[PDB]
């Protein structure tokens, strides 16, 4: 009976459940209404979602996260190639091509495919359903990017039946956006809908067209290596060279739990910075034992991140162009992920559409999930969100 709906991201996931027409996003046992994607492995425990990321900096070479850029993936792909000097953690290629990656648990060398590591988050999320319902959990709708291929939206759709889940169906990212919105249901005739996801990790924008309750993705593009975690680096980067100014030439950046340390509340200062006009990065004994403090504005953030937040437009004038339409035949700009949330970008968006509002009603890192929840209400016979 009971269908959740999957987020399952590169950097965080979210679960959803759509009963009686109406969409809950289901907080985690923190209070978190997204998990992230992590899974490390300890001497004693395995560790999943907050927990996981967390002890990420003390546990780095067995903390396990982007299982999503190798899902479905040969571990020759230049992809993978390319990826991989972002990873702390050892990857290597099995005699079936697939990626194997290494941890230790419990004193013992053990090797994960993608999909099983992707498996233990998917686990997590239906556990997180179960213990809001308080009662079992077996069908899900799981979502995938548009541009996955079969492979990659197979071992999603493996990873989601080791996790003890009956994947109802893979649906694509941007069209669970699209449905979460009604954009399938309000109004009629023809919908030119643009999709601009940013998040922790990726830039994807998905051109759809909507004709009679049938959702078509007419163009997609982006960037693969443009999130939220470039913006961190780009603060990372400005209080590198902010600590050599104040101690003489003191380089952080030799020490990699120095500056694992500095992302973390370089990041919270992103997030402060969405809603505020200033606020503070503070690192106590930072490297060296030497206390580093500093004065964000958004104004400074903004310049850092400058050029990076223009050429997000680059691949929506891609798409629009790839499709053979104007800008002004867009009707609705849905904006998806966490990053989404940056004011600058917002306004580029709004700049670019003529103005135009773009549709933020649902929390930007929640949509998928929630789009995912309608369709998988919707698969279970529950006409309610119609
Ligand atoms: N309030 C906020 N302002 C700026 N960035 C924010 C934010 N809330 C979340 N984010 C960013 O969103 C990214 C995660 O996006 P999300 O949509 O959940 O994850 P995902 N797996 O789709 O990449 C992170 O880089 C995080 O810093
Ligand atoms: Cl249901
Ligand atoms: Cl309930």
């Amino acid at each position: 009976e009971v269908a959740i709906g999957i987020d399952l991201g590169t950097t965080y996931s979210c679960v959803g459940i759509c009963r009686n027409g109406v969409v809950d996003i289901i907080a985690n046992d923190q209070g978190n209404r997204t998990t992230p994607s992590y899974v490390a492995f300890t001497d004693t425990e395995r560790l999943i979602g907050d927990a996981a990321k967390n002890q990420a900096s003390r546990n780095p070479e067995n903390t396990v996260f982007d299982a999503k850029r190798l899902i479905g993936r040969k571990f020759s792909e230049t992809t993978v190639q390319s990826d991989m000097k972002h990873w702390p953690f050892t990857v290597k290629g099995g005699s079936d091509g697939k990626p194997m990656i290494e941890v230790s648990y419990q004193g013992e060398k053990k090797t994960f495919h993608p999909e099983e590591i992707s498996s233990m988050v998917l686990k997590k999320m239906k556990e997180v359903a179960e213990t809001y319902l308080g009662k079992p959990v077996k069908n899900a709708v799981i979502t995938v990017p548009a541009y996955f291929n079969d492979s990659q939206r197979q071992a999603t759709k493996d990873a989601g039946a080791i996790a003890g889940l009956n994947v109802l169906r893979i649906i694509n990212e941007p069209t669970a956006a699209a449905i979460a919105y009604g954009l399938d249901k309000k109004g009629k005739g023809e919908q030119n809908i643009l999709i601009f996801d940013l998040g922790g990790g990726t830039f994807d924008v998905s051109l759809l067209t909507l004709e009679d309750g049938i959702f078509e993705v007419k163009a997609t593009s982006g960037d693969t290596h443009l999130g939220g975690e470039d913006f961190d680096n780009k603060l990372v980067n400005f209080c590198v060279q902010d600590f050599k100014k104040k101690n003489g030439g003191k380089d952080v950046s030799k020490n990699s739990k120095s500056l694992r340390r500095l992302r973390t509340q370089c990041e919270k200062a992103k997030r402060v910075l969405s809603s505020s006009a200033q606020a503070t990065i503070e690192v106590d004994s930072l490297f060296d034992g030497i206390d580093y403090n500093v004065n964000i504005t958004r104004a400074k953030f903004e310049e850092l991140c400058m050029d990076q937040f223009r050429n997000t437009l680059i691949p929506v004038e891609k798409v629009l162009k790839d499709a053979k339409m104007d800008k002004s035949q867009v009707h609705e700009i849905v904006l998806v992920g966490g990053s989404t949330r940056i004011p600058k970008i917002q306004q580029l968006i709004k700049d670019f559409f003529n103005g135009k509002e773009p549709c933020k009603a649902i929390n930007p890192d929640e949509a998928v999930a929630y789009g995912a929840a309608v369709q998988a209400a919707i698969l279970s016979g529950d006409q309610s969100s119609a």
